[PDB]
Parts: structure tokens; C-alpha cells; sequence
């Protein structure tokens, strides 16, 4: 039950984090040795219909819910992060960029699609598994995490914590991870909190000269402040820089 | 000179990070095998004053700058995070809090004396060595990290961009950082950026019962609104709590 081990085909290995209800525990199964996250819950509403509706999302590129088994919940894991793979190799292709930017992309379609927003896409949220697929954690409806989001990474909606974040707050935070897997800075920063936050509200940055006119071209549009305004999620997945090499896989049907 | 290899003594071995002027690389010394940071620099003020002031600081729980060799630094390296290694621990003792508590403090009275203030005291900036001891980094005057510091150890004065932070925003951010080794959660943190500045504005964080009469008194007085009744680092060094058990080494000569 604790740091110790064994439970159904699962063996306890070291808490990767707490959160007011239990832990969660790294873990590999018991036979195949494929890691594991364990979430333990219990002592208290509409979750367990959230867990229910979690186990139906599959994608390639979203962490998994493999099966609920106290209340565990056994998920995908992924103990790399994106970003530590990216300073890692000095400069990374602008095709070697778009490749992870279309599985993140994908991945997004693919939530909003069953109605869900992320609103909190930021690098600690951008793992990679051993093939160097992006997995996406934190999806769906504990001190080494916050709550309030990275705000280098949040829409101006977010910033001012408007009482209503869309989906365009999700296109507004992939800009800025295009952006940054691409210029390898952030777009909007500064020392001042308050400057960051003015900046981010107005739009301010400047796009480097070594984009390609596709790639800068794209940031353009979905770094607009105003949310009716910001392209869409299949909008880019239609675009021409974005479309390059494009897998089949990471397109829906309707697409 | 790149990702390849050697360079007086030292093999490069897998850049830790970028910044507008070189890299950051692992490096291990030829011979003991030391790790090592290597920090590159180049291409342009007052800036090689300020490393040849760095080489003059010395203390056993802030990163050390070993040596100047383009322009490389040698940096003394940690791999582990302090907070990785408390999630781990599942509750560990208010004494072993304490202890890091005492060498984090310590270090940073050192610093103010040197007339250097962090201002960005945090849970990526609080490394710790094989021995379990704490190495403060980004101490003396890149997209893995952001230029404005995580909000939720900010202090008010820092929040609000005040054009003048001094010495009384570290004790508020140790404050933070204290509340969180014993509390296992943020004093301030709501899912509302603007929430979460109004709390840290107008200190508005609940101390939980368990703490001790010693642990949550020393809390109160550190999170305190107004910088000038906020406590000090040396009477934080004289209080009943941090004094218990404290290692001889910490405790400075005027004192």
C-alpha cells in the first residue's frame, strides 16, 4: 500500500508527488517491467465519472489512463521532459521543431474535440517517451506543481484570469511553444512581473529573422491577443508550414 | 570548444543550458572526475568584475564558481533538487526540515552580508549535493528557465515590481519555502493568477495545526505585507526554533 510494494501486477517504487488526496508512485508491473504512475486516492463527487470518462481518451501523444484499480489509478508513463531533450542537441531542425509541434497540435485537436480544454500547456507539462513521442500530461478536467500556471506560457485571458478561458487560451500557449522550440527564448519576458504580464496583454514581442516565413507566419496568428481573432486548431493543422511531412496518424478523420 | 570534448582538464559532456552569451555544459574533471558546470561566454561591462567577484565568495551550501579559463567559468555542480529529494522522503522529520532550513538561511545571510540579494529564491534554485546539503544556484548579481521568478515564492515588493527589492524579499521567499518543507503545500496558490497575487498581497495563507509553536511562529513573522516589519536573517538565526541542533559551521563569526 505505501513506498514499499506490490499491488495487482504492480510494484511500488518511489512517490513522484503528493496531492490532497494520496500520492502518486513510479511503478513497474510486475512481468513486462513497463513503468507505471500510480495515483492513489480515497477518503472524500462527479470524479469517478471523470476517471470514467478519462479511460476512454486514447492518443498517441496524451498520457494514458490504463486502468483504474483505496482508488489507483495506474497511468502512461514518461520521465523525460521535451524541452531537456531540446537544449540537449544545440540547434534542432526547424523540421526536427514542426515534427514535435504537430504531435502537440494533434493532441490538442484531439482534446477539444471531447470537450476539453487544457489550459495549462507549459514544458513541465511536455514529457517524451523513449521513441521521442511527446506525451502530454495534465490533460483532462502537490508542492513541486502550482496550480496558476507558467505565466510566460498563459493567453492574456489567463493573465487577467478571466472568468472564461477556451480553447484559444490552449492555441495562445502553443504559440509560445512553437515559438521557443524554434528562437530557443521565451517570447514574452522580462524580470518584472508586471512588465511580463503588460506584454503578454498587448501582444509585445518580436519574431527573430532566421524564421522561416512559414513558421513565423504561424506564431503571428496564434499569439493574438484577441481571442476571436487567434487562428484555430484545425486552421493550423490546414497550414501550409504545418502541413509539411505532416504523419498520417496525427490527422483526425474529418481532416 | 563544442559538445565534443576537453579543455584544461575538463571534457565537455552534454549542454545543461543556453543564454545569450554561450552555453552551460556537464563537464567531468580529466582526472578525479569531478562533475562540473561549465558556463561559456563571449562576443559583447562591469560584468568581469563581477565574475572576479563571484571567485571571492565562499560558503558550503551556495554553488561555488571554482575558476575562470572564449570565456569559460567552471561552476560547481548539483544534479538533484532539494524538493525532489523531499517528495520522496514521505513526511520527513521537522528536524530534517529544520536542518536544510538552517544551511538555506545561512547561505543567505552570507550573500547579504557580501551586499548580494537573491530575488529569486525557489524550488529550481535549491540543489542538493551527494550529502545531502544545500547548494543555492542563480545566487550573485535561457528558455529552461524564466527571467521573472515563480510568483508563488515572490514577495509582495516583487509581485508588484516595486522598483526597489531588497534583502527582506529572500526572507519572505525562505518564508515560502520554509511553510512548504513542513507543510507539504503552498501558503498562497489558487488556479487565478490574479487571486493568487491578491493572498500574496495582503498575506493571506492559513498555518496548519501540526505545525509547532516554534516552526509556525518563525512563519508568521517572515510572510509579513510590510518590508520593514518583516524579520530579519539574524534574528532568524537567533530564534529558539532555528537555533536547535544548529551545526557550528553555519553560524557566522558576529554571532
Amino acid at each position: 500500500l505505501a513506498d514499499g510494494a506490490h499491488i495487482g501486477n504492480y510494484q511500488i517504487v518511489k512517490t513522484l508527488g503528493e496531492g490532497s488526496f494520496g500520492k502518486v508512485k513510479l511503478a513497474y508491473h510486475t512481468t513486462t517491467g513497463q513503468k507505471v504512475a500510480l495515483k492513489i486516492i480515497n477518503k472524500k463527487g462527479r470524479i469517478e465519472r471523470e476517471i470514467s470518462y478519462l479511460r476512454l481518451l486514447r492518443h498517441p501523444h496524451i498520457i494514458k489512463l490504463y486502468d483504474v484499480i483505496e482508488i489507483i489509478m495506474v497511468i502512461e508513463y514518461a520521465g523525460n521532459e521535451l524541452f531537456d531533450y531540446i537544449v540537449q542537441r544545440d540547434k534542432m531542425s526547424e523540421q526536427e521543431a514542426r515534427r514535435f509541434f504537430q504531435q502537440i497540435i494533434s493532441a490538442v485537436e484531439y482534446c477539444h474535440r471531447h470537450k476539453i480544454v487544457h489550459r495549462d500547456l507549459k514544458p513541465e507539462n511536455l514529457l517524451l517517451d523513449e521513441h521521442l513521442n511527446v506525451k502530454i500530461a495534465d490533460f483532462g478536467l502537490n508542492f513541486l506543481k502550482t496550480s496558476c500556471g507558467s505565466p510566460n506560457y498563459a493567453a492574456p485571458e489567463v493573465i487577467s484570469g478571466k472568468l472564461y478561458a477556451g480553447p484559444e487560451v490552449d492555441v495562445w500557449s502553443c504559440g509560445v511553444i512553437l515559438y521557443v522550440m524554434l528562437c530557443r527564448r521565451l517570447p514574452f519576458d522580462d524580470e518584472s512581473i508586471p512588465v511580463l504580464f503588460k506584454n503578454i496583454s498587448n501582444g509585445v514581442y518580436t519574431l527573430p529573422k532566421f524564421l522561416s516565413p512559414g513558421a513565423a507566419g504561424l506564431i503571428k496568428r496564434m499569439l493574438i491577443v484577441n481571442p476571436l481573432n487567434r487562428i484555430s486548431i484545425h486552421e493550423i493543422m490546414q497550414d501550409d508550414w504545418f502541413k509539411v511531412d505532416l504523419p498520417e496518424y496525427l490527422l483526425p478523420p474529418d481532416l
